[PDB]
């Protein structure tokens, strides 16, 4: 139930920037990054209120329909009804998430080299996907 | 084979901007826009040298695995190896292809209201998809 872009064709070293608006009464949204729908390096799920979590980010990886080990982040810079811009980066070392004033990290489990897949759903309205 | 984006979710009046680079030795490339992969409001195919055509654009529409009436327009503002930006709009009457220096029109055959689907392949490298 959301935007899905396959075979983006990023090159090594290129970072994926995503822009959109968080819904007025957002409960949560997710952004999935990886090689394809069944090989997600980063599952980025900010939750304002969902599954018992309040204002925290749930990050994870997904391989062949099986979730990896969850990691929560309580630094929650997201506001409802607000416009956000997030740039994702990747290297053999790990994945980086950069937001104005914050920078998160996540191990590069799947050993991906670039982001070729990106989808999103939830209380977020996508408005831009660009890379360089 | 190339980038495919589904369910972009554009609202009435929003224009889709596409950015990328035309290959240095490009023969041709295509951009398909519509509701989904089987309901293409506009099949945009610039041809430098392909299938007998030289320096011209072929446009068409598609419905259930079957192309509409092909149309060829001869004003060719593209250059090989050049970065380009194209913005597509759609209204009840026609669809608009905005290039720097030229604006093209194509009939709104399927009566679509917005662009929810976009894909591309050929001698063009996508680097950005945004709307507003």
């Amino acid at each position: 139930q959301g935007p899905v872009c396959t075979n983006l064709g990023l090159k090594p070293g290129q970072r994926l920037t995503v822009k959109g608006i968080i819904a007025p009464n957002a409960k949560s949204f997710v952004m999935n990054l990886g090689k394809d729908s069944t090989h997600l390096g980063l599952h980025f799920n900010p939750r304002f209120d969902a599954h018992g979590d309040v204002n925290l980010i749930v990050c994870n990886s997904k391989k062949m329909e099986e979730w990896g080990t969850e990691q929560r982040e309580t630094v929650f810079p997201f506001q409802k009804g607000a416009p956000i811009e997030i740039t994702f980066s990747i290297n053999p070392s790990d994945l980086t998430v950069h937001l104005p004033g914050h920078q998160f990290s996540f191990p590069n489990r799947l050993g991906l080299s670039v982001f070729d897949y990106f989808d999103t759903h939830g209380d977020f309205t996508l408005r831009s996907v660009s890379w360089e």
